[PDB]
């Protein structure tokens, strides 16, 4: 009895498995998007395995495997999707069924954990779907939103690109806290008019520390509408998509069209450099409309965005995809860029802080010991911006 | 709607798996287990330690952890809690339970509480920490598990009984090696009160997700700290060996003023042994068997120690770096233990490749190394045989 040891274990410092969202993407396949604890020592094989229970009891077994496309380390958990492939659609038929999931330990599978990942009611299966035309062209996948956010960027980012993308396009932002009451107000003409999407994603903060948030959205974002349009665009909204002069968004896309997805190189802005000038009234100028100093060195590597078709995606990262079939453009710069406004969107206040002479149109002006050129392509765009808006909600 | 959820699976690595709660002395108390790794998030403390009486009063307890063991690798790692009270908590002896708490991380503010012992009312006895001690030594294993042969247990029973004296207790952890035949073997030893089999098969349920020798050495630190003067950290492959000159007690009176010594290796074959049709080695047994030791000199080998386990905190596999006081490795020409390699497992006949006579008096190199005669165990086996017969029959 005091010879017989027990081993008495207490709490959960990380969960197997932690589901976030689960898709069909496709009349034969399926994604479950979520957090797995990597192993240890341990050899685990497989991840996991995916079945089709349909309603009346059958099973048909799906070829599975797995994709972690963040860092691979510094966190408690990974990002995994979970790829579920069938021989055929299990509810051709249409009769309803349940796609669940094991998520197994070790290969010595005694314990493993079994769970519906989605479930599809009888008739609800939908092929057109997955056929042209879809919802949107484009569609805006955003960043996990956290913090202290100024409305006045939003208001200013979603009309311009409400005009840039066109009248076929979606915004989906992801708001983990970031979006205020203001935030909220300076989106809501567009969400009233079914152009963007607020997901509250705030049940994220018993997680938060232990995981790679923004892994996580651009995974589910990729999978939730894998269907919904042609092009998914990944940015944040303190960066402008441009076309530089002589091409349009549908004559980039065409030149790009043989390409699964492309990279878009960065314009650097700074976010306090304007022009000390009392003829201009820069509470009344919009951000890009003000900020027309880019970081002018050259041949130096910079953070990249991305456009891809989720038709040919099984994962991505915040950068790029890993996980694709078809090629990827990288030679993109003379005919697509994106102006970057680093740290502008948690800044309280006027964005104009430090003031420079009229000389600084013409020559090189050294800023936190980087050289800087003026550039106004996109005050440029402001009047047009600014009618759009109150030509399209007022 | 949009309103997204995170729906958790599964229990990939508890936080703490307690396997022995135990009062080190009058004022203090600690606690075995196993801990999972805090990930990029500040755990501070990792426990709290509280004494909840039956008087009804609480009173906390300063708490500190040890990691023994390598601290990667695993999903677990060994910890040793040690909370430790300004006075008795149970001097009314009006009994308690010692509670631990155990925390994530500083950002989460929930965690788990739970009772690692409690002491009924009247079961304190002070003078358990105090002279005369149950037995001046014992004997800590390591986790039995494989396919062992009931032959090598008996035959190291029967020299370490007789290495140590009567006022000797032997701890063995069986994990899955002590077969029907072992437990046979020992059968005798334990009826006599000179060995405890522990039944730590449980352990399988993390069988693979931490380092199984040193949460046993700890735990067996703890639950027999007082037990002795002197506990022996060594697995039953290996045998303590005093070079002539020296007795047990002579080495341990030079080494008295330290905590802590340390233990040369004598490596040995298990498979060499004589050509010679004079020997009966089936009715050998196995140091009487194997004697060549491998020759190779300066070479970084293994130790094994002895402890004054009520100086110490915590302890490894090869020595201790947790204690209060000296530790000791100049012992080569005192003490040593000879160790036969890869024996116990083995099935049948050690004797596996057989020598000439020759290598009494020469190097014999065999698997790409050098072994010489070494008959100094054999010289003991009549003296072991007698004094089996004489103790147990
Ligand atoms: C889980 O993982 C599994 C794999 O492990 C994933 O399953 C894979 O998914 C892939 C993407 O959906 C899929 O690849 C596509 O298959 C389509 C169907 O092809 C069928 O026919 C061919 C024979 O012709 C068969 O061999 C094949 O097996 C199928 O039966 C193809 O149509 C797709 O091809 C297009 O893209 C590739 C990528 O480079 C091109 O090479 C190809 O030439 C096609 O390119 C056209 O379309 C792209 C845009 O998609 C354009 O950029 C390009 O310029 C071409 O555009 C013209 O043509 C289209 C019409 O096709 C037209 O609309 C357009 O306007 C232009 O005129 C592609 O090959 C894999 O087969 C599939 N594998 C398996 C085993 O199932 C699964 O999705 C994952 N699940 C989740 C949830 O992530
Ligand atoms: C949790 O953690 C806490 C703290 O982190 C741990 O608490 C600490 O535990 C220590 C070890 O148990 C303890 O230290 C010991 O205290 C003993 C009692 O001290 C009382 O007596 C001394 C006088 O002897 C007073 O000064 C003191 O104030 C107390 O009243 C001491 O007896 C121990 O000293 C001996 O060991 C040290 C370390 O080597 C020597 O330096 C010292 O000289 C003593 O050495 C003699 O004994 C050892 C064997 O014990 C011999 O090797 C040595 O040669 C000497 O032997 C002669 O003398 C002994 C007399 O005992 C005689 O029997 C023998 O035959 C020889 O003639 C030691 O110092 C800390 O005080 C304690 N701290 C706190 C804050 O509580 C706690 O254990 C942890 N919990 C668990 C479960 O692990
Ligand atoms: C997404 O792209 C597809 C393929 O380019 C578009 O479908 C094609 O549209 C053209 C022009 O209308 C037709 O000539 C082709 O026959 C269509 N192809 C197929 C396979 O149907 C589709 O219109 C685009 N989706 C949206 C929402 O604009
Ligand atoms: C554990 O060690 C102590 C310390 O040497 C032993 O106690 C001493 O024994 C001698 C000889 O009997 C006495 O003269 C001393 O007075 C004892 N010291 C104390 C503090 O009482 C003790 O015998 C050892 N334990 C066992 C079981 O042998
Ligand atoms: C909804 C559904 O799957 N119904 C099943 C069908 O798939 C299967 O072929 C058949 C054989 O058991 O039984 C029925
Ligand atoms: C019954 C049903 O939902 N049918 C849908 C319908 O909306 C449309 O014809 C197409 C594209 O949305 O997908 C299908
Ligand atoms: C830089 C700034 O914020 N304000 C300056 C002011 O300091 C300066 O006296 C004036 C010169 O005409 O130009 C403006
Ligand atoms: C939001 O504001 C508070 C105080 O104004 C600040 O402590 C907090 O760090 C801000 N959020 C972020 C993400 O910086
Ligand atoms: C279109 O993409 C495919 C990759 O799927 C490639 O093999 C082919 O060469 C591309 N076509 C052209 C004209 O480059
Ligand atoms: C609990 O025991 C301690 C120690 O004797 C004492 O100080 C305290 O008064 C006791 N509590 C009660 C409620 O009597
Ligand atoms: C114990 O024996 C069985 C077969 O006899 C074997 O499969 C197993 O591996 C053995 N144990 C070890 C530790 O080798
Ligand atoms: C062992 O002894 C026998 C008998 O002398 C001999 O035939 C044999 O070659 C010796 N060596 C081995 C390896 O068996
Ligand atoms: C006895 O041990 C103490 C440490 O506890 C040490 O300071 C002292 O030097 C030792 N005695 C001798 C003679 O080395």
């Amino acid at each position: 009895d005091p010879n017989k040891r027990i081993f008495q274990a207490y709490g959960n410092a990380a969960a197997l498995f932690v589901q976030m969202g689960a898709y069909r993407g496709g009349p034969t396949t399926f994604a479950v998007v979520g957090l797995a604890s990597k192993p240890i020592h341990v050899f685990r094989l497989p991840w996991y395995k995916c079945e089709w229970i349909s309603n009346n009891g059958s099973s048909i077994r799906a070829k599975a495997y797995k994709m972690l496309p963040d860092w691979g380390y510094g966190r408690v958990y990974t990002v995994v999707v979970v790829n579920c492939t069938f021989p055929v659609n299990p509810n051709q038929d249409n009769a309803g069924g349940r796609l669940m999931l094991n998520a197994y330990y070790d290969e010595s599978q005694r314990k493993y954990e079994k769970f519906t990942a989605l479930e599809e009611l009888p008739g609800s299966y939908n092929e057109s779907k997955f056929r042209p035309p879809y919802q949107y062209e484009y569609l805006y996948c955003g960043s996990s939103l956290y913090g202290n956010l100024s409305a006045s960027r939003f208001r200013e980012w979603m009309a311009y690109h409400a005009w840039f993308f066109g009248p076929s396009s979606h915004f989906v932002f992801h708001d983990a806290g970031g979006v205020s009451p203001e935030v909220r107000a300076a989106l809501d003409p567009w969400v009233r008019a079914g152009r963007a999407t607020v997901q509250d994603i705030r049940g994220q903060a018993e997680f938060d520390g232990y995981y790679y948030n923004q892994f996580l959205v651009v995974n589910d974002c990729l999978h939730r509408y894998r269907y919904s349009a042609n092009w998914t665009f990944y940015f944040d909204v303190d960066e402008y998509i441009y076309l530089p002069e002589g091409n349009t968004l549908e004559s980039v896309l065409k030149d790009f069209s043989n390409y699964t997805q492309f990279t878009i190189e960065q314009n650097p802005m700074s976010s306090a450099l304007c022009f000390n000038d009392s003829t201009q009234d820069y509470p009344r100028q919009w951000g890009f409309e003000k900020l027309l100093f880019r970081e002018s060195r050259t041949g130096i590597r910079r953070d990249r965005k991305y456009a891809i078709q989720a038709k040919n995606a099984y994962a991505t990262g915040v950068h790029m995809s890993e996980n694709v079939i078809g090629k990827t453009l990288h030679q993109t710069e003379t005919k697509i860029r994106y102006y970057h406004y680093h740290n502008s969107i948690q800044v309280p206040g006027e964005l104009c802080r430090e003031f420079l002479p009229l000389s600084a149109k013409n020559n090189v002006t050294w800023y936190n010991g980087l050289p800087y050129v003026y550039d106004d392509n996109m005050k440029k765009l402001a009047s047009t911006i600014k009618d759009f808006e109150r030509n399209t909600i007022g």
